């Protein structure tokens, strides 16, 4: 019941009441706090940024005859990493190793994440992974997603290629998360064909590729000047079949504005429109801008009749262009 109350207080952020209850139970013989209550209090203190109080509570454990477990070490490592203290996490890992405490897969993953977020060299992450492998750590799906990122965090071109291939070459791939992060890394270096691959890898895996996923790659794909590739990616996203908010179309259309087929614009509109994905305040503004640059001002007026009927409300930029249209008209 004490642990349940502590968890409920940590869910609401009542660190003060939890600390008071812990300090009161510490003086009670019938309610002596155990290692679980100490870990819960340390986590509650770390969630609020009370590193000093958490450290004091962790140090008072031996005076209270409370057992210490890798759990507390992993919690301290995660608390240090959340503030960018990668060196402190490495020192805590070394101290735990000196204390004959066998590190777990979660502790190694937390240390790798802390090193990645703190700006440590990719060589350090590779050495940490090699050490974890030499001490027989166990792979996990969540760890694998964060591991695909490890190379991405480094940002090296070779690392970016390895980040993506880590899943493909060994033959084990997370359906969505690994593909997204690897695609992100592939992009800065330049996913030359890695872009087609990233969607293909996620899609035929046995899980249909995510729409948001299709879009994130797609948006950069536009930055890439990928147009036929992105169009193909759009027909490909169309192949994906994942339900998509008109926002995914919106982004691509905006690039297509420079393309200005102007009937390409027309066609896409009908389909997203009748697909229960009414154009967004954003999409309407984009459409007005795209049409306006290439004329069709009468059409611009028409969009006003249309927006009103839809009942989606206008916005500052929205009203604005509509007036420019009138003016040029």
């Amino acid at each position: 019941d004490f642990s349940h109350v502590f968890k409920e207080f940590a869910a609401r952020g009542d660190w003060q009441r939890s600390l008071r209850l812990f300090k009161y139970m510490q003086r009670q013989i019938w309610c002596k706090p155990n290692e679980h209550i100490y870990t819960l209090m340390i986590g509650i203190l770390g969630r609020e940024g009370l590193l000093d109080k958490a450290f004091e509570i962790f140090d008072e454990m031996p005076s209270h005859s409370v057992a210490r477990t890798v759990f507390s070490y992993t919690a301290i490592i995660n608390a240090y990493g959340r503030n960018g203290q990668y060196g402190t996490s490495l020192q805590l890992l070394e101290k735990m190793k000196q204390e004959k405490i066998i590190p777990s897969i979660l502790t190694y993953n937390t240390v790798i994440n802390s090193c990645a977020r703190g700006g440590h060299e990719w060589e350090g992450l590779l050495s940490l992974f090699a050490e974890m492998r030499h001490e027989g750590i166990q792979p996990d799906l969540v760890t694998y997603n964060t591991l695909l990122s490890a190379c991405s965090s480094r940002g090296l071109g070779d690392e970016a290629e390895m980040v993506f291939r880590t899943m493909n070459e060994a033959g084990i791939l997370p359906d969505v998360t690994t593909y997204s992060y690897l695609v992100d890394t592939f992009g800065k270096l330049g996913k030359l064909e890695k872009v087609s691959e990233l969607l293909m890898e996620m899609e035929a895996g046995g899980t249909s590729p995510e729409v948001t996923s299709y879009n994130v790659l797609l948006e950069a794909y536009a930055h890439s000047g990928s147009m036929k590739e992105a169009m193909d990616v759009f027909r490909q996203m169309q192949t994906a079949g994942c339900v998509a908010n008109a926002e995914t179309y919106s982004v691509l259309l905006n690039l297509y504005g420079k393309n200005g087929r102007y009937d390409q614009v027309r066609d896409l509109f009908l389909e997203m429109k009748m697909s229960n994905t009414e154009p967004d305040a954003d999409t309407y503004n984009i459409l007005i801008q795209v049409f306006g640059e290439g004329g069709y001002f009468k059409e611009v007026v028409t969009l006003f009749h249309d927006m009103v009927e839809e009942k989606v409300e206008p916005n500052m930029e929205t009203y604005e262009g509509l007036i420019y249209a009138c003016g040029k008209g």
